């Protein structure tokens, strides 16, 4: 189990202004520590936050949380479930600020709900030092689907917190699963969705992306193939070929023109990781990985994600880092999940 601590800076909030927070497990002989962001959608005006509320409140206020977790998948502290760092310290995140943790505005007298999710990340990470995070020699940034995106925002912020803190000895490193989209045509938008919210949620993004992309144009660092060149920080990108998420927002739910559509998808994501050195991009339709219990079941190539995650610690012979497959349709892969 992982232990719920809410935030002693009680200004950094959930969306209706209860306090955000953390679940920890501490590893007292370890100086890794891996920290998760959970995932799950966002809402980018009053009426769609409102019916989140309704129906998705655990995703926008900390009122209702239990006060433990188990760690699954690579939060999980056993060895045969977590060959890769069942040994570290271990933190879980919520999701509570629904901006794919890009916000940074409170609620106000002219704001109904708080949007803090960048802010939240840094308040997580400065309550952690006293915790011992200060004697640390690795954070792992992971996360998710919309936690995924969430970590491309936000691994070269953490770094830059701690270089300016007096912790230049910290290697931060990103994780980044299923969170990986592209601004593709639909089968039958996205785009201003995430502007609108950017707008509402006084979203921000990596200053090297936001450059580049300048005023107005600041939703296309959302996605990663533009965001993942302009960061410093190395980043492994985890991401099936044929993702749920994706093919929701590309109306798809099998005859000729379908059968391209979904052909062209996975080719189109393939060249995309072309140049991505670090990273595994199974031929599966399916949705998150790296904190489910099977999670060690899938391969590419003959190699599972664990060991491709130790091999790309090592590279920081027989040990690959990169692990795209190259087959066209949706299960072609034998190890995907069922
Ligand atoms: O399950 C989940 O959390 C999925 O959430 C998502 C959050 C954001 C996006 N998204 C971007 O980041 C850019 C374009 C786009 O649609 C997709 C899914
Ligand atoms: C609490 O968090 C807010 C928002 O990040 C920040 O402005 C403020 O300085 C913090 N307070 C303390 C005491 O660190």
């Amino acid at each position: 189990d992982l232990r719920l601590h809410l935030l002693l800076n009680t200004s950094v909030t959930c969306n209706d202004g209860s306090p955000a927070g953390y679940y920890l497990k501490e590893s007292r002989g370890s100086r890794r520590w891996l920290l998760f962001l959970e995932g799950g959608w966002y809402c980018f005006n009053r009426e769609n936050c409102d019916s989140r509320y309704d129906t998705m409140r655990r995703l926008m206020s900390s009122r209702d949380w239990p006060r433990t977790r188990t760690g699954t998948g690579i939060l999980s502290s056993q060895p045969e479930e977590n060959p890769y760092w069942w040994n570290a310290n271990m933190v879980f995140i919520p999701y509570c600020s629904s901006d794919v943790w890009s916000g940074a505005s409170s609620k106000s007298e002219k704001n109904e709900y708080a949007f803090m999710g960048a802010l939240i990340i840094q308040e997580v990470v400065r309550e952690l030092l006293g915790r011992g995070l200060s004697g640390a020699k690795v954070l792992l940034l992971a996360g998710s689907s919309a936690g995924g995106t969430g970590v491309l925002l936000n691994v070269d912020r953490v770094a830059e917190q701690l270089e300016k803190l007096g912790y230049p000895a910290i290697q931060v490193r990103g994780l980044a699963d299923s969170g990986w989209f592209l601004d593709n045509k639909q089968y039958r938008a996205p785009t201003e969705a995430i502007r609108r919210g950017i707008r509402y949620w006084n979203g921000v993004v990596p200053e090297r992306c936001r450059r580049q992309f300048q005023e107005g144009e600041e939703w296309n660092c959302f996605f990663g193939y533009k965001v993942y060149p302009t960061l410093r920080s190395p980043v492994f990108v985890v991401q099936w070929l044929f993702d749920e998420a994706q093919l929701t927002v590309d109306n798809v739910h099998v005859q000729e023109g379908l059968r391209l559509y979904i052909q062209n998808l996975g080719r189109e994501l393939r060249h995309t990781l072309k140049d991505v050195p670090a990273s595994f991009a199974p031929a599966c339709l399916s949705h998150e990985i790296i904190i489910r219990s099977h999670w060690t079941d899938v391969q590419v190539k003959g190699t599972s994600l664990p060991r491709a995650l130790h091999c790309w610690d090592r590279s920081l012979k027989g040990c690959p880092v990169h692990l795209v497959d190259s087959c066209p349709w949706p299960h072609c892969n034998p190890s995907c999940p069922t």
